[PDB]
């Protein structure tokens, strides 16, 4: 979402969302760190390709062709800096000349020490609570963006992690179509389609980079989750991590975990969905967990089994046509969770990730809110290595990411949304250790 210097009426107005690093000579004169070599200003570029049939209301979305619907102009870094002013570095890289490389290490969070779990469990704790330092989120669709008297930008502080809640809300809302018009909802910019995989790769990859800012320590890295052990209970779900069922309230988490403390943003569907407002910083209700709980629904009462991670594995093409839900022998398919581990499809099966989710029955398993829940960070970035493996497999063969007809949001070159500075899905779709910074330490069943 965008930086806060650009969530204003100047910047709106201009469509140009280039902000100073440091300047000296006036505001604006080192736009995108142009005085050094770091970046500049530039016309942004947006995937212009048709998609799919399924979306059939182009012009109505602010989420269409992004971020151009906000801004047409933003900072392009040179070489190896980023960032929204080019004040960063990419990933893998740090120095004030982003010239030294940095390989952090993702890892079970069942082998850190006692410490290291308590630090993550902490860290995390933190995020919930600290103002993220760069981004403010819309409250309003972009019509309503400059507030009642047209002076006011509609944006809130939000935390580190809400924003990570956020961002995932708004690539799920549905499109509002006007007051009393059934808003329309077989849109998703971050499932069901090939971005599934990069998209929710730079989301955690974004939350990692947060949180290594705000703990100052640039080495900390986000653990994962097998959840592909069969088990009919969430074995991270005790007290010295994430939390574990309450006695007094079987959907509650324990009172002994700081996650029992956590209130939810975004749950206000009924609010969005007929004013048309956005989710916003203010929170509601407690986490709801029951692992295991769905009787009406014993697929779900399950856990996947470790031969259906080393099954999924084995499909060798990243997606097929139509490029949806209903793909067969497609490997994104496959690990998303809505063919079986073999790559067929069929509408009855929840497997892999789809079925991870669906087995908190709760908070984490509802779509529009399952980052609140924070087993979301841990099962996101499991999914995540499956997708490393296979990149590395395969030799991160992108042909089958589709460049056009892919479900709306969803073409390789769009810029997925709603992240900031645009980035595409290609630029994710790379091999980790030698290209983002990171890497897993895990063993894979065979
Ligand atoms: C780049 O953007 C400027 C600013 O317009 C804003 O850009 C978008 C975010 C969109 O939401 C617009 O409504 C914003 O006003 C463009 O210049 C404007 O062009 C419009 C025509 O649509 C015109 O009515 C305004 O008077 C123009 N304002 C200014 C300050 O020039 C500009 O055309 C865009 N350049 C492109 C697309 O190449
Ligand atoms: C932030 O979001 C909440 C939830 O949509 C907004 O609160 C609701 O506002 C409507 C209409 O004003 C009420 O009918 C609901 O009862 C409210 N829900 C709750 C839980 O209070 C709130 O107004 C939003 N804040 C801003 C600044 O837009
Ligand atoms: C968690 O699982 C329970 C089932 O164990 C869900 O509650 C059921 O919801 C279905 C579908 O609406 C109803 O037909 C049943 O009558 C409900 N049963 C009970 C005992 O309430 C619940 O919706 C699930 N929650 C989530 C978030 O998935
Ligand atoms: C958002 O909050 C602003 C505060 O800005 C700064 O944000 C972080 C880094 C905290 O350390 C905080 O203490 C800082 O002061 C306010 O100035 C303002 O009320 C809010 N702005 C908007 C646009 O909502
Ligand atoms: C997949 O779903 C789309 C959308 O409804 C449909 O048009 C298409 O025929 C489906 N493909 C199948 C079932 O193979
Ligand atoms: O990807 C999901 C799948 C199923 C349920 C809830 C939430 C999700 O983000
Ligand atoms: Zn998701
Ligand atoms: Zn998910």
């Amino acid at each position: 979402q965008f930086p806060r210097q650009c969530a204003t009426v100047e910047a709106l107005r201009s469509g140009m969302c280039c902000p100073d690093l440091s300047p000296v000579s006036g505001p604006g004169t080192d736009r995108c760190g142009s005085s050094s070599g770091r970046g500049r200003c530039e016309a942004v570029t947006a995937d212009s390709r048709p998609h799919s049939p399924q979306y059939p209301h182009d012009g109505r979305d602010d989420r269409e062709v992004w971020p151009l619907r906000f801004f047409n102009r933003t900072c392009h870094c040179n070489g190896n800096f980023s960032g929204h002013n080019c004040g960063t570095c990419r990933p893998g890289w740090r120095g004030a000349a982003c010239d030294q490389r940095v390989l952090i290490v993702r890892r079970n969070l069942l082998d850190l020490s006692k410490e290291e779990k308590n630090h993550f469990v902490r860290a995390l704790d933190m995020a919930k609570r600290t103002t993220h330092p760069l981004f403010v989120i819309a409250t309003r669709r972009s019509e309503e963006i400059l507030g009642p008297d047209g002076n006011t930008p509609q944006f809130e502080n939000i935390s580190i992690y809400n924003y990570f809640v956020w961002t995932h809300y708004y690539s799920v809302k549905k499109t509002f179509l006007g007051v009393g018009q059934e808003s329309f909802g077989e849109v998703d910019f971050s499932h069901e389609g090939p971005a599934f995989l990069t998209w929710h790769r730079y989301h955690l990859l974004r939350l990692e980079k947060d949180m290594q800012e705000m703990l100052q320590e640039p080495s900390f890295s986000l653990p994962y989750w097998n959840f592909a052990t069969g088990k009919n209970v969430c074995d991270i779900c005790t007290d010295d991590l994430m939390g574990s069922r309450s006695n007094f309230d079987s959907t509650l988490i324990s009172p002994n975990s700081v996650f029992s403390q956590w209130r939810v943003v975004c749950d206000s569907l009924e609010d969005y969905d007929t004013l048309g407002t956005l989710c916003n910083s203010t929170e509601d209700g407690p986490i709801r967990r029951n692992p295991a709980g769905n009787v009406a629904r014993p697929m779900v009462q399950r856990l996947p089994e470790p031969q259906d991670v080393a099954q999924c594995l084995e499909v060798g093409l990243f997606d097929t046509p139509p490029f949806y839900s209903n793909s067969t022998n497609s490997f994104r398919n496959t690990v998303e969770g809505f063919s079986d581990p073999t790559g067929k499809y069929d509408p009855a099966v929840s497997s892999l990730h789809n079925l991870a989710h669906l087995f908190l029955n709760g908070t984490g398993g509802q779509v529009h809110l399952s980052p609140n829940d924070p087993i979301f960070v841990l099962l996101h970035t499991f999914t995540d290595a499956v997708f490393d493996e296979w990149l590395r497999r395969y030799n991160a063969d992108i042909s089958t990411f589709p460049l056009e007809n892919a479900p709306i949001g969803h073409n390789r070159q769009y810029n997925m949304v709603p992240f900031w500075p645009p980035v595409t899905n290609t630029e994710m779709f790379v091999t980790a250790p030698d290209n983002l910074g990171y890497t897993y330490e895990i063993q894979w069943p065979s």
